[PDB]
């Protein structure tokens, strides 16, 4: 008895087939979107049907998630990177 998100996310990060535009980093616990534009065109669709990326931010944070921002302001812009507020 999981929401349908959580079920849609761990399926879609733990599916090998969607491991060049999302995975788990390196024996860790953040997930790694290496390219955004990539994600929405080829991952994205298989889950949801009316999604866009923003949407799909609303919904990781919900559960959570935050987007890792540890890039000093000076792959660029469409990397992405979450880590949830819940941790050891």
């Amino acid at each position: 008895a999981r929401p349908a998100f959580v079920n849609k996310l761990w399926s879609m990060v733990n599916d090998k087939s969607n491991e060049k535009f999302i995975h788990w980093s390196t024996s860790g616990e953040s997930i790694v979107v290496p390219n955004r534009e990539r994600f929405v065109q080829e991952v994205l669709p298989k889950y949801f049907k009316h999604s866009n990326f923003a949407s799909f931010v609303r919904q990781l944070n919900m559960y959570g998630w935050h987007k890792v921002q540890d890039v000093k302001s000076g792959n660029n812009d469409s990397r992405w990177e979450f880590e949830n507020e819940r941790h050891a």
